[PDB]
């Protein structure tokens, strides 16, 4: 209904569009909990799509072609508590788009075009638990932008990120028990040093991955946890 999958689960109906060629959300034939949206080529989403779907708690947009987000989009979504939004074209971030979500708990946006998080945005979302963020355009991060949340896992990798400030960004990162951040053209420079820092005072195996550098050419996939500030900058 309508030429999609349907199932139910204790104690709420499960859909399954994928893989099938859905142009807009607003072309369906409620207590649906489930929605898969995968492999599709959806242009955008607005808030007429979902003031039928208020008892989700799992939404699977992924691999569309999702370009913008009306605001207030998900404001009736309060069941929801995973949200998958990745292989989207999503250029920014803010906090009035991702309003209405105060259960989300895993929110998945990976590998868009994300060049700008606004300040405040996840103050949107107080019990995320875990963001996803790696394979972006981004190169910097808003003052008090992890302020809102207590997350435990952060995957920022494969960004274009050249540098961090510790305050206001990454000191206001507590509850931390998995940090991703490689892929990451690292300069070492005295730039470098106070996220270097950051880093050593770090857990012993909260750092997922090693940092390593890509410039100066003379300190080249070298990792800078084990250089030396002096070498860095004397």
């Amino acid at each position: 209904p309508g030429g999609c999958s349907c199932d139910h689960i204790p104690g709420g109906l499960k859909m399954n569009c994928n893989n099938r060629n859905v142009s807009s959300l607003a072309d369906l034939k409620s207590n649906v909990q489930e929605l898969f949206l995968r492999d599709n080529k959806i242009h955008s989403i607005r808030k007429s799509h979902f003031v039928d779907y208020k008892n989700l708690i799992l939404l699977d947009l992924g691999n569309n072609n999702i370009a913008t987000v009306e605001n207030n989009t998900f404001k009736n979504l309060l069941d929801l508590r995973w949200l998958y939004m990745d292989s989207n074209y999503l250029d920014t971030l803010s906090r009035e788009k991702f309003a209405g979500l105060q259960n989300l708990e895993y929110l998945n946006v990976e590998y868009n075009a994300i060049q700008l998080i606004l300040p405040g945005t996840f103050n949107a979302m107080p019990k995320l638990r875990i963001l996803i963020l790696n394979n972006n355009l981004l190169r910097s991060l808003p003052v008090d932008v992890f302020a809102g949340v207590s997350l435990s896992k952060l995957s920022l990798h494969n960004n274009y990120f050249m540098y961090l400030p510790v305050a206001g960004v990454l000191d206001q990162l507590t509850s931390i028990i998995q940090i991703d951040l490689h892929g990451n053209p690292w300069e070492c420079s005295c730039t470098i040093v106070p996220f270097k820092q950051w880093a050593e005072r770090l857990g012993s195996e909260v750092l997922m991955s090693d940092l390593k550098c890509e410039t100066p050419v003379n300190f080249f996939r070298k990792d800078f946890m084990l250089l030396s500030n002096d070498e860095i900058c004397p």
